[PDB]
């Protein structure tokens, strides 16, 4: 799940067809769980501060169930998409927090998606 | 370079043909810079300790030139290959250190390889 999510989020950022996989189809379905307004806000703040700061703050919120975990994946993916490839983001810092919060749900998320 | 190296190292770990790209061909050439004995030792220690600890210790060594930077990429790649996909490694912790050391050489590494 760690490798899959890294690959997915990075592909959402750059849109390189050579790095696409059908495994992503099921993960892209998680987008319905997230309100486009929350993403829009997060992007505005990231641009206002010229940093990944607002994203790292979003990812630090508690994850109490599988639905919270799915929303975190979706928010990261939608943010990656909407921020653009030119954005100088140390993605590994975001993955560190994301996986710290969602790690436990990996087994169940895999079952849920596939 | 950050995205490319993440993608390369993860592909070296699982050998998933669906996640392969021809950009990796030039990076795989860096393997000649690394002695297989150093990798063998690193793997032995990682298994002895049941941790990525030895790898994170290797990556914390100073990088004084582009050749040091290339050796770090090659050691990470050969370790990723030899440790196996089943290995529960928090890859983002390794990428954090690797990129902290090699970040500056990215522009020059890109020129050197492509």
């Amino acid at each position: 799940m760690r490798t899959l999510l890294i690959r997915y989020i990075l592909w959402r950022n750059d849109n390189d067809q050579t790095y696409y996989n059908d495994d992503f189809k099921k993960l892209m379905l998680l987008d319905e769980l997230v309100d486009d307004g929350d993403v829009s806000t997060l992007i505005k703040n990231m641009r206002m501060t010229l940093s990944d700061g607002p994203l790292l703050d979003y990812l630090n919120q508690p994850v109490n169930n599988i639905e919270d975990a799915k929303r975190m994946i979706a928010i990261s993916a939608k943010v990656a998409r909407d921020i653009g490839e030119r954005s100088e983001i140390r993605w590994e810092e975001s993955f560190t927090i994301l996986f710290r919060m969602i790690e436990t749900y990996f087994d169940d998320l895999m079952i849920d998606l596939y």
